[PDB]
Parts: structure tokens; C-alpha cells; sequence
């Protein structure tokens, strides 16, 4: 009774927004997957149809994040992300659009799966769309601090950069979850769909701070679990809500978040960031082979498989609804064509 | 009235159509427009999308219990097609034409492949070019039959009556977005290769008396087999919808100078028009069909064949997953 849809929208009715992708993304049932399981109805919400550069979450990201680069007048745009990253390829489209020069520095966290890793899925996108790579960095390194360094000497050159950090992941960057959750709301409500659960892959942890601002904004109920692509689950929840409060600050909410809403599950992770699982293989065949839908092995895939799972020990009752959230990926599909043919 | 034949939903309609303005501004002539043909959301989309609405319908219908299809091996349809039918729970029999042999092992196994691949796709057999594929499939499909199944054969591209019925609607959706957005379009271009996209069109903007030009840029074939080829399969279109009247055979035209050296094989040309999109948009293309459409719109605009205030629609029929495909090419630059 108590939910407020739109006061969300409110505080972000303040903030710039640039139309760079093709919203609302549909949401959608999964019935093949729902059978096979033989668990609750699982819902899909499709933010790999976002429209840029073949589309992903990082888009709802860059929205806000190059609207507020355009109000500093910013003339370059430097990002930095793993070799196979979905957020460098997305920034490079995104400013190309508006007209904009990306530098990136790519870290080399993955060194397997041979040259196609190297040289095709993003990487050989983010050469298309022209990106400026500037230096391949070692696992490891300082990235943001390694990004001010160079912000530092293009500004002595005369330019005006703007700096996106990894994955987007700043508090304006977290605004375009916080209008995802809105647009989440209104959707099901029009739909007359009842949520009992949002699932989603969590990595830099942009994506996951947004919606948890963007529920509790607007007093509603949708408990939200963050599959951890990396970090462990301790170490995840707290940068989830450390990020999701300085989110809460900027769209001037006053009070606080409750802590309780920051969940994450980090037993879908595997050895590492960029190393797909058995599990993460067998979720990326099912949600193909099920339903036509592509998932990728570092991120969707990783947040799908945590969700089988989950389901396959009954974490969840038939009557319930779960919502997935595909946060896209589908090009570094390509980076991983060594490992898929074993 | 579409509605009196069945169709399922595939994809994400209508798509958008959105003004490019560095492009526009870049050529210095008309102001161009991009339907998003390429955002359909079916296993990275594309036009092949459109078809199957009502192919997977019709073939639903009939009680088909297989799919069979056939394309080049780094075919959009063959890929699109397993996605659709894996959403109905049917599996997918494909048999591969190599067209094209150049491109090392990234054609071979990259792109579309790979997709095919994960998708679950049966791939029968890889024909040598030349092949008669549609004579190869009705083997397949009697064989099948053999077997007790229930075969639906879909035909290259997609691009049966049924078929084009996908692009009919797009013409519609056209309409009705230019007339709410109070655009005037004055051309539209699209890469032509199947046929089955400018059937549709053709049909669809002539049933409502649009007097919008289309334009088919061919990917393969020359310019008078392309036209013959499609007015046919817009003439059957036509009668399959009931539309009074016939189709004028003049609202066929097809330009077919940049095929280049044929099917699959791009030009200097196809290569700057996906660095152009690419650099000044952020949209990405393909070096067989779209990069090639609009390569010639490229072109055409630098001969002064329109002039500034001129409206152009560019269908952006996909193919973005065939990049991969390409990679060996794109590391000689």
C-alpha cells in the first residue's frame, strides 16, 4: 500500500539523460525454461536489446554518465575495462554518437582461451567503432588511478576528459538502474505481474546499487540477489551498498538505505572473473537451446547459472515469479571460441 | 488485415527510426533516417526475424514437427531460424552452402557458426557452391517423412509468400511511425538479396498507394535477374493477400553496382561504409548485406543523385554477428 512509483523518477526528473538506447526493454516469459525446471515462472528482462553496439546493461549506465560529460563539455571520453570488456565496446559506440573520441586502457585480467580472446568478440568491435586503446595493462594494476594519470596529461594538452570508471560504476552512472527499476515497476504493473524476485550478474556493481536505490525509493517489497561474477560475497555487499548510498545522496533521498536490501550470492563466481564454470556452460546451452536466447560466459552467464541452481534446490515455490535481468554480453561470445570447442 | 494469417511473436516491433546526424552531415546531402531492422532481439535480430513471425506461424498450423533450412555458411537466416524454432521446442535440420572459401578458419567457425553451434542447430551436411540447396532439402524432407515426421521447409532467406508477409508489416509499421513522427519519406534503401524484403516492401507500399520509392541494393545478384526475381515474389504476395489490382513492375528497381565480386565478398567500398557507420554513429554493420546497401547509399548520395532536403530511409537490415565471421579480413587494416 505504502509503494511509491514515480518518486524515483522525481529526484532523477533533476539529472541530464541522453537517448543512446531503445527503452523500456521488453519483459517477457521464459515458458520453455519454466517447464524444464519444474520451479517457478521465470521472467526475462531484456536489457541486451538496449540498441547499442549490440546492446547491454552498461547502456542504461552511459545514458547519464555522458549527459553529465556533455554539461562539463567534456571533449574526449577515457574508460578503462577488462580485455573482453562490454562497457569499453558500449562507451566507444556511445560517444561516437555524440560526436566524442574514447581513449581506453585495457587490463589484461584473462591471458586464456588464445587469440581469439586477444583479437576478436569486443576487442575487434571496439576497433571498428574506433577506439583509441592506449595501453594493455597487467592484471593487477591500479586502473583508475592509471586513468587520472593520463586524464592529468591530456588536460596539458589542452583537452577537457571526462573519466568513466570501470564497468560505469560511479553514482551517476548507478541512476540509470534507478530508472530501470522504475521502468521494472511499471511494466509489471501493467502487465499485472506479480515480482517475488529480481536476480541479476553483479560485477562492478553499478547495475545492482541502482536497482536496490531504485526499490527502496519507492517503498517497494521485490527482495533483489546479486550473482557475484568476482568478488566474494562479503567483500561484493559492501561495495554494492558503499555505492547504492553515495547513489542515494546524489538523487538526494534523505535518510538511509536499509542494509538488508544488499544481497549477494558469490558460489557462481568459480576460479575467477572471466572463467566460465561447467555450470556457467550448461546455463549458456539451456537459455540457447531452450529458448534462443544467448547469454555470455563471463557475466548473463554466470547470473543464469546461479538462478538454475537456485531453482534446482528449491529455493523457490512454483507460484512464484522471478524476474531475470540479462545484462547482455553476447559479443564476448566471440572472445571464448576456443573454449566452446574445447 | 495481416490478421486473417497467423504469426507469432519473435521479436521487439515496431523498431525504432531514428534520424543519423553525422552521417547526414558528414556527406553533406539528404538527411538520412535508420529503421532498426537490426534490434529485433531474436539471437542478435535481423530482418530474417520478420519472416519468421509468420514462416514459425504458418508452419505451427500445419503440425510441423522439424524444421529444415538452408543457407551460406555464415548465414543471418540459418541462425535466426534455429533461435525462432528453439522458442517453439523444435529443433532446427540445416544444411550449409559454401559460397565463399577465402577468410580462414574465423569464416569457418566464428560468427554465425558459432551461434548455430550454441543454439543446438543439426547441421546436415556443407554443400559445395552451385549446389541445387532447395532440391537438396525436399531429399532431406522426404526422407523425414520416411521417418514419421512432419517436416516444415523454410526456403533460403525466408523467402516464400509467407515470408515477405514479414516485410508487408513493415511497410505498415513504416507508415504509421513517419506519419506520427509527421515525417516525409522521400526514398527507401535496403541491401536486396533472397528477395524476400523488398517483395514485402513493394507489396506493402503499393496495397496503401504510399508513392514512396524503394530501392534494392543487390548483395549477389545483377541488377535484371534481381528485379525479375523480385516482382515474381511480390506478384505472389499480392494475390496472396487478395490485394485488388496488380503490382506495377516499375516499383522494382534494384541497383546492383556494388555487388563487387560477388556474394559475401566486400569491397573497398562495404569496408568504408562500416567504418563510417561505425566512427560517426556507433552502429555497426556487416561486409555482406548491409555494409553493401549502404555502401551504394553511400555512393549514390556522392553523385548527387538526391538532393538536400531529401528524406532517406536506410533499413538496417543486421547481420552484425557475421563480423566475426570477417576477422582475418579486418586484421589486414
Amino acid at each position: 500500500g505504502g509503494q511509491q512509483m514515480g518518486r524515483g523518477s522525481m529526484h532523477l526528473a533533476r539529472f541530464p539523460r541522453l537517448s543512446l538506447g531503445h527503452f523500456p526493454t521488453p519483459l517477457e516469459v521464459l515458458p520453455n525454461l519454466s517447464a524444464y525446471l519444474g520451479g517457478p515462472t521465470i521472467y526475462i528482462k531484456r536489457d541486451d536489446a538496449t540498441g547499442l553496439a549490440t546492446g547491454g546493461n552498461k547502456t542504461r549506465k552511459l545514458e547519464f554518465l555522458l549527459a553529465d560529460a556533455q554539461q562539463q563539455g567534456a571533449d574526449v571520453i577515457i574508460t578503462q575495462g577488462a580485455t573482453q570488456s562490454n562497457h569499453v565496446r558500449q562507451t566507444i559506440a556511445a560517444a561516437a554518437k555524440l560526436g566524442l573520441k574514447t581513449k581506453v586502457l585495457l587490463e589484461k585480467r584473462v591471458e586464456d582461451y588464445g587469440e581469439d580472446y586477444q583479437r576478436s568478440g569486443n576487442v575487434l568491435l571496439d576497433n571498428l567503432l574506433g577506439g583509441d586503446i592506449i595501453d594493455h595493462l597487467p592484471a593487477g594494476t591500479d586502473m583508475q588511478q592509471a586513468m587520472e594519470t593520463l586524464a592529468e596529461s591530456l588536460r596539458k594538452e589542452g583537452f577537457k576528459p571526462y573519466v568513466i570508471p570501470g564497468g560505469g560504476s560511479s553514482p551517476v552512472g548507478a541512476l540509470g538502474y534507478v530508472a530501470c527499476a522504475e521502468e521494472l515497476l511499471f511494466q509489471s504493473s501493467q502487465q499485472r505481474l506479480r515480482i517475488d524476485h529480481i536476480v541479476h550478474a553483479t560485477g562492478s556493481t553499478g547495475t545492482q546499487a541502482g536497482l536496490v536505490t531504485g526499490l527502496a525509493a519507492t517503498h517497494s517489497q521485490i527482495p533483489l540477489l546479486g550473482i557475484s561474477v568476482r568478488a566474494p560475497k562479503a567483500k561484493q555487499e559492501e561495495n554494492v551498498y558503499a555505492l547504492a548510498q553515495r547513489t542515494w545522496q546524489l538523487l538526494g533521498i534523505p535518510g538511509e538505505l536499509p542494509r538488508s536490501a544488499v544481497r549477494v550470492n558469490s558460489d557462481y563466481v568459480g576460479k575467477g572473473y572471466g572463467i566460465p564454470t561447467e555450470g556457467t556452460l550448461e546455463a549458456l546451452r539451456l537459455l540457447a537451446q531452450l529458448e534462443g536466447i544467448l547469454l555470455d560466459p563471463v557475466y548473463s552467464g554466470k547470473g543464469m547459472a546461479g538462478l538454475i541452481d537456485l531453482i534446482r534446490q528449491g529455493h523457490f515455490r512454483a507460484d512464484e515469479n522471478i524476474v531475470f535481468i540479462h545484462t547482455g554480453g553476447s559479443a564476448g561470445l566471440f572472445g571464448y571460441r576456443q573454449l566452446f570447442e574445447q
